[PDB]
């Protein structure tokens, strides 16, 4: 804990080669803050994303106003049936790509994650780096036991890919969320610790 500056330096170096900033207007300080939070992710994962030419696209407006996500206009996200909401209303996505609306990091800004950028980037790490580890037999057993223990039982507790992404965000956001994950989901915590060891 005496050389965190070096890990941040390396991870921000990596992120400067992954993050793409948008045309048009946004809060530059908040975009910088999002990158700073991403810099807590283990550098091995960040460098694996970089090798795969994954770009983390920060957006100045709605997700579906980007040409590459216009196919989601009017579409209801998985698990959002009955809400009257669509992807037009959702500030981030992760998987084969990552796209994130600047300013919408905190829980409740159109999404349910503890932190937008960490949750969405976790989806990309799951898919691109870890070969869909959230669907592995090992993770299935952990999810069967612990998958409701971050709440949102009808969403996180039903979709292992979402429980993986949310647990990853708790692990990496700050010391408080990291400790909360250890207490609530000890096997998931140990699983994530060992992946990065
Ligand atoms: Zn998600």
């Amino acid at each position: 804990s005496h050389m965190d500056s070096t890990t941040i330096q390396q991870n921000k170096d990596t992120l400067s080669q992954i993050v793409v900033f948008p045309t048009g207007n946004y809060d530059k300080n908040e975009a910088n803050a999002m990158v700073n939070r991403l810099a807590n992710i283990d550098g091995k994962y960040l460098n694996a994303l970089k090798q795969n030419n994954l770009k983390i696209k920060l957006l100045s407006g709605k997700l579906t106003d980007e040409k590459e996500y216009a196919y989601l206009k009017g579409v209801v996200p998985k698990g959002w049936e009955g809400t009257g909401k669509t992807w037009d209303d959702v500030p981030g996505l992760g998987g084969s790509t990552v796209a994130l609306r600047i300013g919408f990091s905190n829980k409740g800004k159109g999404h349910d994650a503890i932190n937008l950028e960490l949750h969405e980037t976790a989806h990309a790490i799951d898919h691109i780096v870890l070969n869909d580890i959230s669907k592995s037999a090992q993770f299935k057993q952990i999810f069967a036991k612990e998958g409701r223990s971050l709440g949102n039982v009808n969403y996180l507790g039903v979709y292992p890919e979402e429980f993986f992404a949310e647990s990853f965000a708790y692990y990496y956001l700050n010391q408080d969320t990291n400790s909360k994950l250890k207490s609530a989901c000890p096997q998931t915590y140990s699983f994530l610790q060992n992946l990065a060891k």
